[PDB]
């Protein structure tokens, strides 16, 4: 509860890394409620989001989109540093969702360019659950333009299944899910601008029509695929998080499946099991628990086939270990009737 | 039940309110089953849906959008009273997702105008449940052109928690989520019509491309905001029931969560816990139990924020109270 | 178990039936886990999907749309024989969303015209699940060109619900959903194409608009309506096994329920109960059960009723039995 219990705790300070990868932390929490501090800035800046250079002015926090995944343990109390320098040029904000009051965050974290902030939540309710930009006036724009993420708030105990029995995963990744609206000129061909505010009225007439031009992981076609695969080996146990902010999306792993997956992202309500494609909707974060069975290729997909193989939402696992004839075998190959 | 033993249950008459209210009602069932009389009138009458004056046709029992909330128990009669006077153009029925048999009563219930009809059924699974209207070969246009609502069938012992722990609500609000389809002309403004059979075509042209012009809770953008803003206060439970008879939508209360949500609306089925964004298919209705435990403004969306915020989806809670520090703070307040 | 044991297990070869029907099975497994063996040539073919004489050229397990549904149980071994045959003009192969590794057996069963091949999976999960053809580089054309189907893994012990109890069904229907997206030149007509391949442009281009231009159960408008409706008679157990490979569809019994509602589709999560439109995401198949307590016609419908009565995803129920009337009566038939 009071003002000075809360400075007599200890405080714990983050390095945040880059999506798909995920800061240290540890799974059971290790003694009482902390205060984990992290720092973010914000940065405007173009991005590529294709092989043919397709241009989007991201707003971006952390430089990356998504944002980067926070992990704290529920009733730790999270304070971020939220930077917005002066060589930006709009104003922006932060709404957790995992945080109750002043909508989330976004009410006390309106910061101009050469702005701070630093907002402290207590992180009551475990899960895995969006973050964004909400400006008001212009939410969907800052957030279809790149500016949201995730943060997971784990149960102290780590997590369980719905029966009570402790899973701890070996490895995690957090793949961010992003729908873009980039507008075309009469050729059918993308538009360049100058600066984000240039692009604004032709972005909100392709938004109206609700039909994405690109949907992406990690901020780009392609880039969880090739040399930038996510890996793991037979028998690891990996956690997937992911995370779509403003759009409904159904991952699926091609060749595997969701062994446990709190597809509303929430870690009190138990786990679907056994899962084929799972569905997160606009505005939420899921979480599925996998372990590698076979080696070889996978790709991880949201199963509308034309957003992952014609938009761009796909990514690759690369799984090293020994095939198992017992769960598939090619009796025989194919060969002329 | 026997016709004769129905004959003896007591009758009890409801008046109905205008959404975002709902009837006063008793969570727990006061006494054994009930048939529970309720009377609606159909209005055929245009509505203004946003503040550059776009026009809809509405079909509207009771005469608004969404029709009025209903609240019986499991294993009471819900018999309805439907009215088509006859300043009306069209046929029209009623389909209660909620009853068993003859298309949900669809089939039971179809009056010209000048006609009524009185439909009987028993409430025998509990939850939320849409109703609209479905006359045949024109189902999908009654439904857009606002005629749906939703009954909620209480447990007879009330609404509990997975685990049997008695879940009491202080306030319940219904919202009622629309989809419209209004038809542009060549240079993007929206038509306007002296009939509602005169719209039929160009809707339809409208409809097939599955992309609304306007998604709105109470019949138009801004509906349940600023004025007719929801309340509560701090530490009151609330019960927010949802609806949507034709397309998706994913609650969000900004600020807040769902405690409890029985996001498929059925009672018998155990609410998931301390939600984010929760997900009601097209055709269904949905419920949330919050506890308010900070004061100030919410607002409560659909979580595609291009429909929230572009095309209508957004209402309001103002919610008094005393400020929480522990649950979050300023540290820093936005400077140099 | 050793590789002695495997390679003893009994055979047992089905001969599939098309959808909406399904092969003669048990829902309990009679003795120890076999090996299960399907054949099925794939057939490119023009078919009609409406009654204005729209064409597509499908691709097509086993000659229909959706291909055939094929039931095994928990821990069984399933093995396909594939055949394209030399009169085709493209690769195909199939990935079962219930097999582990290779793509879902998609990089083992890439077969050009004129090839077979022989998979074999161990079925170590229960649940309906999709299977589908995915080539690389054109896997949603092959999908949206009608090829794709589901599986059912039963339980070794039959159906149970969430406490336990079993469930036995009556009768199983397989109700497969297909998104199509068929080009129009400038007049609005829909385009006709000589072979598959000159329709890869223009169907992408639609494709990539995310809007269908007909949404179908069982390969057409119409298909399972008239004197093709699925059949019961009041106090039947029915499962309904509904599959969408690619796009979220929203199924709906106009008139009834789900009774219990496994709407992720795999048997060890609990169903849930009582529901009145439950929701399948793309990529996945679901199933209901439901007891019929009322006769009559009832339609099944994806509850975007614009895509039910407008696209063509609509199919009826013809339900045979007497009348309820403590369920549902009509005091006051319509009248002036
Ligand atoms: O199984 N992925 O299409
Ligand atoms: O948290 N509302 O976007
Ligand atoms: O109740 N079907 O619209
Ligand atoms: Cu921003
Ligand atoms: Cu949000
Ligand atoms: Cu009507
Ligand atoms: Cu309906
Ligand atoms: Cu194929
Ligand atoms: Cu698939």
């Amino acid at each position: 509860a009071t003002a000075a219990e809360i400075a007599a705790l200890p405080r714990q300070k983050v390095e945040l890394v880059d999506p798909p990868f995920v800061h240290a932390h540890s799974q059971v929490a290790e003694g009482g409620p902390k205060v984990v501090e992290f720092t973010m800035v914000i940065e405007e800046k173009k991005i590529v989001i294709d092989d043919a250079g397709t241009e989007v002015h991201a707003m971006a926090f952390n430089g990356t989109v998504p944002g980067p995944l926070m992990v704290v343990h529920q009733d730790d109390y999270l304070e971020l540093t939220l930077i917005n320098p002066e060589t930006n040029t709009l104003m922006h904000n932060i709404d957790f969702h995992a945080a109750t009051g002043a909508l989330g965050g976004g009410g006390l974290t309106e910061i101009n360019p050469g702005e701070k902030t630093i907002l402290r939540f207590k992180a009551t309710k475990p899960g895995v659950f969006v973050y964004h930009c909400a400006p008001p006036g212009m939410v969907p724009w800052h957030v279809v333009s790149g500016m949201n993420g995730a943060i997971m708030v784990l149960p102290r105990e780590g997590l369980h299944d719905g029966k009570g029995k402790a899973l701890t995963y070996d490895k995690i990744y957090y793949v961010g899910e992003q729908d873009f609206y980039v507008p075309r000129d009469e050729n059918g061909k993308y538009k360049k601008y100058e600066a984000p505010g240039d692009a604004y009225e032709d972005t909100v007439k392709v938004m109206r029509t609700l039909t994405p031009t690109h949907v992406v992981f990690n901020g780009a076609v392609g880039a969880l695929t090739g040399d930038k695969a996510m890996t793991a080996a037979v028998g690891e146990k990996v956690l997937i998080v992911h995370s779509q902010a403003n759009r409904d999306t159904r991952p699926h792993l091609i060749g595997g499946h969701g062994d446990y997956v709190w597809a509303t992202g929430k870690f009190n309500t138990p786990p679907d099991v056994d899962q084929e494609t799972w569905f997160i909707p606009g505005g939420a974060a899921g979480a599925a628990f996998y372990t590698f069975q076979q080696p070889g290729i996978y790709a991880y997909v949201n199963h509308n086939l034309i957003e992952a193989f014609e938009l761009g939402a796909a990514a690759h696992f690369k799984v090293t270990g020994e095939w198992n004839d017992d769960l598939m075998t090619s009796v025989l190959a194919p060969s002329g009737t």
